[PDB]
């Protein structure tokens, strides 16, 4: 399936929040 691109688009959606509770911990 060639969808690794559609992944770029999720992939963030999700690193972007799991790099935003990071900085943002506490």
């Amino acid at each position: 399936m060639p969808g690794t691109i559609k992944e770029n688009i999720i992939f963030g959606v999700s690193y972007d929040e799991y790099r935003y509770r990071s900085v943002i911990k506490a």
